[PDB]
């Protein structure tokens, strides 16, 4: 059972036909334009609920949640835990994609900083202790209570902070990276974290169990503190559609599988799988989980005897 | 009678309270967010109708329109000639304004496109024709469409290209121009009309009426055929709170003044009132007219005298 904290959103999101390298007053004339459930935490709930894990999201919306909790219990999720505004609107995400998947975004918190007030002892007390909490971008403060509680209630937890990197001190980002079970960044993220904190590569990996690190188009690299790494491309694709929620995709598969059991590799693998189709797609949460073909682009891109390995545990 | 051709939407308006200088993957936290109505032609009839004038909004929107169609007719704007599309939804601007007034927009168009099967001809049956036809910011082709059609039908015109003049050819410019009772654009629109009809100063004065330039804080020129040129400086703002449409309400003053039959320095005196009341509200329909509020300000920028002659046309 797997709680997911972090952001909840509606995405507003937009196709810009050009090249943002073309062109203050900058205007751009889209040729699309789509509402779609998002925030980091409901994407990475959505996904495990999608492949058949256990999960609960926590994090904090406005009243107008109520289509989007229907939407995640249809899939599985657990939304008693999301706290509800009294006044403030779920938070909206504003971004325009370019030809080359470049992206120009406005993000307004909304109910986000209500989720400072909630407290992972209430959601254990209700479900009993999470096997690992995800401790994505959110308000600040919020992501610190909760990695906080985690240590002090001793809940396995995956330090998230992606979007919230460029915001946060050094001292801020030490304090949620050490004794993660998980440290999930991309590859400037890791750089930019190093250089922030003022930690060497081996600072880091002697206070967290798995350093996981996603390289875009190179795949991702896990790192254990002993040095083996395992290198995982990329499932090929087809489209390059919208990059939103990528990220948020490779961790949920990459989660799931471990959760069913796999090893890293065969976890990967599957993470990159849940990656490519919602690179496949506009919304973060608008892809389709269609089984047949999951095994095919797993065989395609890692060998036949991996896509077995991993479709396993997903039937 | 006034008819407003132009884009309607629906304008989702954001506050970035740092400098957008200071930040491709570009990513704004905003700390307000608001949806309010908007499109050139909106934004300008509603101004004309809520100062006493007579008007008539001629453009496309969606079947989403009933609500902003209530609050047009609550100030007098005729809106029986908006198209309404069978599929598509009202156009929207979404915008980032960062402290400096600065600004960076994704601009959707939606049932604008269909403004190019409007016909000024089916208006004038039901209206009669009109003094002055606007040729706000729309669809291109409805542009065009638009300036043929008064042409061809006697009609009046203010050519006010604005936000497209940067997507329009040289050519398509020139067919926009010739023939203007009034040409509305600001500065940096003025030497890029220039340059890319080819046209020197004397060929365009040649060609219209009137030449309105505004100038942002220093203000605005009238300049006549023969040379004779006003300039009238802005009505000093006490706040810098969004800059959308104050181009827009500027032009719907000074053509209310122009149609109760006032002078052209009092007109523009008046059209930098409505401005400065635009550029210190957030939405650019959401100022107030107070008659007191506005004889003052007249007062103190511009005299007694002149700010008894302008109020003495309107309520
Ligand atoms: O992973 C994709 C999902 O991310 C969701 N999202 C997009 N921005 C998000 C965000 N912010 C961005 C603005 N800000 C910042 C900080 C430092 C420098 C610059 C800006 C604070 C952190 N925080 C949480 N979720 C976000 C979106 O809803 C989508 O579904
Ligand atoms: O005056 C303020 C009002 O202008 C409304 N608006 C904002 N953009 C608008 C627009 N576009 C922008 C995008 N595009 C372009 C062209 C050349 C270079 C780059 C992009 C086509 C022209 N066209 C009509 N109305 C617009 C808004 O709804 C607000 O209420
Ligand atoms: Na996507
Ligand atoms: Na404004």
């Amino acid at each position: 059972t797997i709680a997911v904290t972090g952001s909840i959103a509606t995405d507003h999101l937009m196709r810009f036909p050009g090249r943002f390298s073309e062109q203050v007053s900058l205007s751009f004339l889209v040729d699309d334009l789509v509402m779609h459930r998002g925030g980091v935490a409901g994407n990475m709930a959505f996904a495990i609920g999608v492949l058949g894990g256990e999960v609960a999201l926590v994090g904090a919306a406005g009243a107008d949640f109520a289509d989007y909790r229907d939407w995640l219990k249809a899939r599985g999720v657990n939304c008693d835990h999301v706290l509800i505004s009294e006044t403030a609107h779920t938070a909206r995400f504003t971004c325009t994609t370019d030809v080359d998947m470049a992206q120009i975004a406005s993000f307004y918190p909304g109910a986000m900083s209500e989720a400072r007030n909630i407290k992972l002892a209430d959601v254990v007390s209700a479900i009993g202790k999470p096997e690992l909490v995800i401790i994505g971008a959110n308000d600040p403060e919020a992501m610190f209570l909760h990695t906080e509680e985690c240590r002090k209630l001793g809940l396995a937890f995956a330090a998230d902070p992606s979007q919230q990197l460029a915001r946060l001190s050094g001292e801020e980002i030490r304090r949620l990276v050490n004794g993660a079970a998980y440290l999930f960044t991309n590859d400037y993220e890791w750089d930019l974290l190093l250089s922030k904190t003022g930690w060497s590569e081996a600072d880091v990996m002697a206070q967290i169990d798995l350093r996981v690190t996603t390289l875009g188009p190179k795949g991702v690299d896990l790192v254990e503190p002993d040095g083996t790494t395992i290198h995982v491309g990329v499932v090929p694709e087809t489209s390059q559609t919208d990059p939103t929620g990528v990220g948020d995709a490779f961790r949920a598969g990459f989660l799931t599988g471990r959760s069913a059991g796999l090893g890293l590799e065969r976890s990967a693998q599957l993470g990159s799988l849940v990656a490519v189709l919602v690179l496949e797609s506009t919304g973060t949460q608008e892809w389709q989980w269609d089984y047949e073909a999951a095994a095919s682009r797993l065989a395609g891109a890692y060998g036949e005897h991996a896509a077995a390995e991993i479709v396993a545990v997903l039937a």
